[PDB]
């Protein structure tokens, strides 16, 4: 398992949407989705939202009016699984640094004093033992 | 109950703004604001800031002066309510992967000792009597 | 003050920069910098990186070769004090629903660490204080 | 050392890619790559993804079509090290507000007891010793 297990998926979301888009607009926007690699590129351009809509979608949408769904969806997914990936890093680097350290040091400072209390506790039975013997010898 | 509230609110924000956008720039910028389902797009584009001003606002404003406020305001709120939403995952993904798991494991370990330092404590008051029995009894 | 202090700072930064566009690209790029409320607008557009130099400072810089310094810096500063501000929100949001009231409940956990402890010791001394009345006899 | 370590890195790439990019495109795309000083510009114009494929890579690519690779890669890395760099600031600011400051408050309410109980303890022996000293007394 893991976090970069998304870098797997994203590039498959990609693979998917590329092939999907290529099958459609290969026909009539072979400028962009002429080929797979072409769609690949385009879709990374779209990933980046560098004229994503006016450049690509809207033209494509004029020809294929529903395409809006394709482009709008790809985006929400593309971006979403990046946000989902990017944060998995905020986390796996956030708590890589002072959060492994602390958990260990308090796992340590805590068993430090189940140590202290418990035995120090003991001398008190050892005392309720020495003294125990003496209300007897009273 | 939860953060889909911002989502909802931010989805409200769309509905709400796409609504006005439709009615106003409808007749002037009809590809952009003719039908709701096309101010929706256009706003989702505006949302993404993909040729947001030069493509849509400037022209909507080169005609309608106040529209600026419309677009600007939409953006600030749009982005802002996500920023708020985005972070609400950084946090809830942080207060889920890390901030929550010890929140339990430390009151889990604190009670382990108020039951032990207070357990200690009985013995110490109980040595108190067995001996307060001896300033007098022995 | 805090987050809202950068807020101010930035909006300072903005006015201070739309200040210049208007004093500066006014005669000539009046679509963008002709007057203030239009630099303001432009500046916000430029902030958000919608056609910022292709649309804007490439043709402004077809005007002035130095102007590049103008739009570039504005961004690196503009973007910069937001990153600074944004972060101040992950921070003052990330330690506000997860990390804030812990320091108060662990103020309080470490609080009885004295209450029990100190009162226990109190007993200890009193034990001794009487035991010592028994070096006195025995 | 610190993290400007990455500022170096990115800035090495920002330099490296413009030098690499003048070599190729200087010839035939002068307005963007016929120099370094405007390559740089362009490359930060590219850094930002303002008309990146559409404005630039595409027509450039049109000429040296494998130019995609240079744009795409640039971008993946340019961005990616700002991600590693931005994160740094998230962490070196989340590890600065409470991470560094609070860790110290705990060094203190940790070492407060190994001192408090040392002597709670201490008094426990003395007590034991007097009774232990009362074995060879009576
Ligand atoms: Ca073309
Ligand atoms: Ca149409
Ligand atoms: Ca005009
Ligand atoms: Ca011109
Ligand atoms: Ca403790
Ligand atoms: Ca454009
Ligand atoms: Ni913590």
């Amino acid at each position: 398992p893991g976090i970069a297990w998304i870098a797997l998926l994203l590039l498959v979301i990609f693979y998917v949407f590329a092939v999907m888009g290529t099958k459609l607009f290969a026909q009539s926007f072979p400028e962009w989705f002429g080929t797979l690699g072409a769609s690949m590129y385009t879709l990374f351009q779209v990933m980046t939202l560098e004229s994503w809509s006016m450049g690509i979608a809207r033209p494509v949408i004029e020809a294929y009016p529903w395409a809006w769904i394709y482009f709008v969806s790809f985006i929400l997914v593309s971006s979403f699984t990046v946000l989902n990936l990017f944060i998995g890093i905020i986390i796996e680097s956030m708590q890589s640094a002072h959060w492994e350290a602390e958990d260990a040091k308090r796992i340590e400072q805590e068993q430090r004093a189940h140590d202290e209390r418990l035995e120090m506790l003991q001398l008190i039975r050892d005392l309720s033992s020495k003294v125990d013997r003496l209300e007897r010898r009273s």
